[PDB]
């Protein structure tokens, strides 16, 4: 594995993860509200992982965890974002 292959793979993992966030916004809001985000995102996550797999080396896919790391980041950011907007929507004048 080269540093350049690792950079491209991390960039792809992050792009897939933010695609999932951007194009499923309403589903993600409800999933965070109902504590079933991974349930509601099941098909997107699996299709995203398969896309990632087709575009990186077997070595990167099996030994690195770039896809998992990128999904975890987007889930943490989404939880903070959605809870903050919900809080704001009933704490304003």
């Amino acid at each position: 594995m080269t540093d350049e292959e690792k950079v491209k793979a991390m960039r792809l993992a992050r792009a897939i993860a933010s695609d999932i966030s951007l194009y499923n916004e309403q589903k993600i809001i409800k999933g965070i509200e109902q504590d079933n985000l991974f349930e509601v995102l099941k098909e997107e996550l699996e299709e995203g992982r398969e896309l990632y797999k087709s575009r990186v080396s077997q070595e990167i896919f099996t030994k690195m965890n770039f896809f998992e790391r990128a999904i975890n980041d987007i889930v943490l950011r989404s939880k903070a974002h959605v809870k903050s907007k919900i809080w704001g929507s009933h704490h304003h004048h």
